[PDB]
DNA sequence: GAGGCCGCCTGC
DNA sequence: GCAGGTGGCCTC
C-alpha cells in the first residue's frame, strides 16, 4: 500500500530519507501540500507542507510537516477569507499514516504593480506569515538553502535559539581560576570589554547607605489609601556598569565552562543613587551618570542590553548633540567616592536618507507629525484636518506643508474621480505621492467615558476609520500608522480591531497592532493608546519601541485579549527602563505662578529651565516670551472649592470643608447638609446622616426635594458616589512627584478626569502645562481661543511617543535599502 | 456658550 | 468591590 518511490536520497542513524513516495494511488514529493484529521475527530483538517520523507528502523514511514495556520486561528478570527491560510513557525515529524490526502495551495505574491492597485471596487492561498504571539503579519521570510529536506520553520527556529544563547567568542588569558574572553554575544548584541551594560536594579547594591468628620464629612470616603497619579510604585531604572571583564569558570581540567558566562563590571552613580538621593535629579540630565571604583560580578545572563557610556570631555562633538544622535548613550564628568561622599575627577583608566513623504488626516495641530519630524524620517507635505483652529496650528508650525480644511471623505471623492486641486486651488496628492499614511481618526465613540456611543455612530462600513483606511488602499503608502485611545481594541468585543486588520491583509500589508503607554517614552502622563502599524509589501514591518521610563506598573497594562487569546507587542522591557520616570516636576515646576483666569498670551519666563525635561522642551535658542500660559476663568463657586482643595498628595474632593463661604461673586457658597441615611455607608462619629438622595436605600427613584443647589461640596459626587469608586480624583491636585492622569479636551475638575488643579495654585493647569504634559515644544504653536488650544493639545498624540514610533519605521528604511 | 451630571465594560 | 476611560447631553 505505502512504497517508496527510488532509492534513499541520504542515510542517517536509525532513519533512511527518500526523495518521493506513493501511497494508494496519489505520489508526493517533497514541497507538495497535504492535509490531516486530527488527533481528536471533532476539529477541521490540519494543512502542511512536506518537508521531509523517511522511515526509521523502529517506528513506521514518517515524514516532516510544516503546518499552516487557517485565517480564524489567527486574531482575525472569523473575518478571515476561508481560503486564506498564514505561514507559522510550528512544525513536527509525523508518521504518513496519518497523511488524509494531497491539497493544492497556491502563494498570492503581490504584484509588481501593488503600489497601483487601489481603488477599483476556489483554492487554498497564502500570502503572509503570522506571528502568534505579537498577532504581527509579515511578508514570508527569504530563509534559502546544503538542505536537501529544508524546512524553513526549523531554520528559523534555530536560528532563534543561537541568538537567544548566551556565547563568549574571542578569548584573551587563561588564568588560574578562570578564563577570560575579549567579546560574548547575547541576544544578537555584541558585548565587549569596556562596552556598557544594563542591568537588572537589584544586580548590585550600592555602597551608600483622624480628622474632624462634622467639618470634613465626605473625607470617609477616602478609606481606600491608593493615591492615584503617584510615583512611588514605579520600578528603579537600570543598574549601568562597564564591562571589566568576560570570564567563564574553568573546569578542574582547565577547561572552560562556556555555559556560565560571567562579567566584572564597574559601578555607575546615577545622581539618585549618591548620597544626596532623589532631589539630585531635578536637575540632572537624564542620561547623566558618575563614574565609581566600586565593582561587582553579575551573570552574563542577567545582561538586559548594551548602552555607551562615555566620558564627556573626550567627546567629539557636545554632549547634547551626542545625546540626540542616538541611543542608549549615557555620560560622566566626575566619580563619585562613596565613602568619602564626595566628587572627584575620574581616574585616568576611565577614559544622507531621504524623508517620507507624509500625508497626516486627522491631523490636529500637529503632535503625530511633529513626532515623526523629530524622528528624521518624515516631511508632513499634506494634512487634512477639518476643523479650522487646528488646522491653522498645523500651518503655523509647518510653513512648507499643504493644509487642507476638508472632510476627508470630500477630498478622498475628488481625487478618486480625477481631480487635480480642491475648490481653494490647492494641488491634491496622486498615487505615488503619498509615501507614508499617517492619522488619529476622532476618538469619541471608542472612550470609555462616551456614555452614549450607541447614538449617532454604529455602522463600521461608514465610520472614520474606514475613511482612512480607504485613503492607504488608495494611495498604497510604504507605511502607515492608525492611532486612537486603547479602547479601541476592544469596542464592539473587538470587532473594529479585527476588521481593520483584515482590511489591512487583504490590500497585501503586513500589519500589525499594539498598545503603548506615553508615560514610558517620557512625558509625566499616563496615556494608553492602541497603535496600528503597517508596511508596504516591499519593506520590513517595524516592531514596537521599547519602552525609555520606567512607569508606575499600574499604568502599564498593555495587553488585548480577543476571543480568548491574549496578545502582547514585541516590547521585553516589562519591569524597568534606561531611564527614570518623569514627574509633574519635571513638567512644570519652572512656570511663572498665574491666577484663575489667567488671559496673559505672552509673559516672561522669570527664570532658566530648571529640570533636563524643561530644557529639551525650552529648546537650544533662549525664548524671551512664554506664551499660552492661560487658564480657563472657573467660575465663583468652583474658583472657592479649588481655593479648599488641600496641597498634600491625593487631596481631592472628599477633602472639602463643609462651610458656607462668600464667594467673590458677591453670591454665598452653601453648606451640603445630609438629609437621608444610607444603611451600605453608615453615619458619622456625630451620628449625622451620610445620604442626600432618596436613591440612596432600596429601589427608590431621584425626587427634587432632596437635591441641593450650589454646595461647596457639589451635590452630584456624594450622590452617585458609591458607584463611582468615590468619583476619586475630581477636584483633584497634581502631585510634584506625580503624573497627569490623561489629559483630555477640556480640563474640567467635575469632569470623569477630573485631577486638573495645579499642585499649589487655585486654579486648573494651564494651557502650557497641559502642553508640557504632552511633550510638545514650548515654541509649537497653538491657535484659537483658549478652549480651542486644550482640545489641539488633549487630542494630539504625545511628540515623544510618535519620536519613538517614527525611529522604529527608520530602521525600517535603513535595513531595506 | 458653562456647569452639572453621570453608564457600562475590561481587567483585576 | 476597585480602577480606568483624546466625553455626551441637558438645562439655563
Ligand atoms: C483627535 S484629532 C488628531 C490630532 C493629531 N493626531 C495630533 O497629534 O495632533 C482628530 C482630528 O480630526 C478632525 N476631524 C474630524 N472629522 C474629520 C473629517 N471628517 N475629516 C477631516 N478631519 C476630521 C478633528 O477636527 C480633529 O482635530
Ligand atoms: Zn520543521
Ligand atoms: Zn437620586
Amino acid at each position: 500500500r505505502i512504497s517508496w518511490v527510488g532509492e534513499a536520497v541520504k542515510t542517517d542513524g536509525k532513519k533512511s530519507y527518500y526523495k518521493k513516495v506513493c501511497i494508494d494511488a496519489e505520489t508526493l514529493e517533497v514541497g507538495d501540500c497535504v492535509s490531516v484529521i486530527p488527533d481528536d475527530s471533532s476539529k477541521p483538517l490540519y494543512l502542511a507542507r512536506v518537508t521531509a520523507l523517511w522511515e526509521d528502523s523502529s517506528n513506521g514511514q514518517m515524514f516532516h510537516a510544516h503546518w499552516f495556520c487557517a485565517g480564524t486561528d489567527t486574531v482575525l478570527g472569523a473575518t478571515s477569507d476561508p481560503l486564506e491560510l498564514f505561514l507559522v513557525d510550528e512544525c513536527e515529524d509525523m508518521q504518513l499514516s496519518y497523511i488524509h490526502s494531497k491539497v493544492k495551495v497556491i502563494y498570492k505574491a503581490p504584484s509588481e504593480n501593488w503600489a497601483m492597485e487601489g481603488g477599483m471596487d476556489k483554492t487554498y492561498f497564502y500570502q503572509l506569515w503570522y506571528d502568534q504571539d505579537y498577532a504581527r503579519f509579515e511578508s514570508p521570510p527569504k530563509t534559502q538553502p546544503n538542505k536537501f529536506k529544508f524546512c524553513v520553520s526549523c531554520a528559523r527556529l534555530a536560528e532563534m535559539r543561537q541568538k537567544e544563547i548566551p556565547r563568549v567568542l574571542e578569548q584573551l588569558e587563561d588564568l588560574d581560576s578562570r578564563v577570560l574572553y575579549y567579546s560574548a554575544t547575547k541576544n544578537g548584541i555584541l558585548y565587549r570589554v569596556g562596552d556598557g551594560v544594563y542591568l537588572p536594579p537589584e544586580a548590585f547594591t550600592f555602597n551608600i547607605k483622624p480628622v474632624d468628620e462634622d467639618l470634613y464629612p465626605e473625607h470617609y470616603r477616602k478609606y481606600s489609601d491608593y493615591i492615584k497619579g503617584s510615583n512611588l510604585d514605579a520600578p528603579e531604572p537600570y543598574r549601568i556598569g562597564r564591562i571589566k571583564e568576560i570570564f567563564c569558570p574553568k573546569k578542574s581540567n582547565g577547561r572552560p565552562n562556556e555555559t556560565d558566562i560571567k562579567i566584572r563590571v564597574n559601578k555607575f552613580y546615577r545622581p539618585e543613587n549618591t548620597h544626596k538621593s532623589t532631589p539630585a535629579s531635578y536637575h540632572a540630565d537624564i542620561n547623566l551618570l558618575y563614574w565609581s571604583d566600586e565593582e561587582a560580578v553579575v551573570d552574563f545572563k542577567a545582561v538586559q542590553g548594551r548602552c555607551t557610556v562615555e566620558y564627556g570631555e573626550d567627546l567629539p562633538e557636545c554632549v547634547q548633540v551626542y545625546s540626540m544622535g542616538g541611543p542608549n548613550r549615557f555620560y560622566f564628568l566626575e566619580a563619585y567616592n562613596a565613602k568619602s561622599k564626595s566628587f572627584e575627577d575620574p581616574p585616568n583608566h576611565a577614559r544622507k536618507l531621504p524623508k517620507l513623504r507624509t500625508l497626516d488626516v486627522f491631523s490636529g495641530c500637529g503632535g503625530l507629525s511633529e513626532g515623526f519630524h523629530q524622528a528624521g524620517i518624515s516631511d508632513t507635505l499634506w494634512a487634512i484636518e477639518m476643523w479650522d483652529p487646528a488646522a491653522q496650528a498645523f500651518r503655523l508650525n509647518n510653513p512648507g506643508s499643504t493644509v487642507f480644511t476638508e472632510d476627508c471623505n470630500i477630498l478622498l471623492k475628488l481625487v478618486m474621480a480625477g481631480e487635480t486641486t480642491n475648490s481653494r486651488g490647492q494641488r491634491l496628492p496622486q498615487k505615488g505621492d503619498v509615501e507614508m499614511l499617517c492619522g488619529g481618526p476622532p476618538c469619541q465613540g471608542f472612550s470609555g467615558m462616551n456614555r452614549f456611543n450607541s447614538r449617532t455612530y454604529s455602522k463600521f462600513k461608514n465610520s472614520l476609520v474606514v475613511s482612512f483606511l480607504s485613503y492607504c488602499d488608495y494611495y498604497r503608502p510604504r507605511f502607515f500608522l492608525l492611532e486612537n485611545v486603547r479602547n479601541f481594541v476592544s469596542f464592539k468585543r473587538s470587532m473594529v480591531l479585527k476588521l481593520t486588520l483584515r482590511c489591512l491583509v487583504r490590500m497585501g500589508y503586513q500589519c500589525t497592532f499594539g498598545v503603548l503607554q506615553a508615560g514610558q517614552y517620557g512625558v509625566a502622563q499616563t496615556r494608553r493608546r492602541a497603535i496600528i502599524l503597517a508596511a508596504a509589501p516591499g519593506e520590513k514591518l517595524p516592531l514596537f519601541p521599547e519602552p525609555l521610563h520606567v512607569f508606575a506598573p499600574r499604568a502599564c497594562q498593555l495587553s488585548v485579549v480577543v476571543d480568548d487569546k491574549k496578545f502582547v507587542s514585541n516590547i521585553t522591557r516589562l519591569s524597568s527602563g534606561p531611564f527614570r520616570t518623569i514627574t509633574v516636576r519635571d513638567t512644570m515646576s519652572d512656570l511663572p505662578e498665574v491666577r484663575n483666569g489667567a488671559s496673559a498670551l505672552e509673559i516672561s519666563y522669570n527664570g532658566e529651565p530648571q529640570s533636563w525635561f524643561q530644557r529639551q522642551l525650552r529648546g537650544a535658542q533662549y525664548q524671551p516670551i512664554l506664551r499660552d500660559h492661560i487658564c480657563k476663568d472657573m467660575s465663583a463657586l468652583v474658583a472657592a472649592r479649588m481655593r479648599h482643595i488641600p496641597l498634600a498628595p491625593g487631596s481631592d474632593w472628599r477633602d472639602l470643608p463643609n462651610i458656607e463661604v462668600r464667594l467673590s461673586d458677591g453670591t454665598m457658597a452653601r453648606k451640603l447638609r445630609y438629609t437621608h441615611h444610607d444603611r451600605k455607608n453608615g453615619r458619622s462619629s456625630s451620628g449625622a446622616l451620610r445620604g442626600v438622595c432618596s436613591c440612596v436605600e432600596a429601589g427608590k427613584a431621584c425626587d427634587p426635594a432632596a437635591r441641593q443647589f450650589n454646595t461647596l461640596i457639589p451635590w452630584c459626587l456624594p450622590h452617585t458616589g458609591n458607584r463611582h469608586n468615590h468619583w476619586a480624583g475630581l477636584y483633584g491636585r497634581l502631585e510634584w512627584d506625580g503624573f497627569f492622569s490623561t489629559t483630555v479636551t477640556n480640563p474640567e475638575p467635575m469632569g470623569k478626569q477630573g485631577r486638573v488643579l495645579h499642585p499649589e495654585q487655585h486654579r486648573v493647569v494651564s494651557v502650557r502645562e497641559c502642553a508640557r504634559s504632552q511633550g510638545f515644544p514650548d515654541t509649537y504653536r497653538l491657535f484659537g481661543n483658549i478652549l480651542d488650544k486644550h482640545r489641539q493639545v488633549g487630542n494630539a498624540v504625545p511628540p515623544p511617543l510618535a519620536k519613538a514610533i517614527g525611529l522604529e519605521i527608520k530602521l525600517c528604511m535603513l535595513a531595506k535599502a
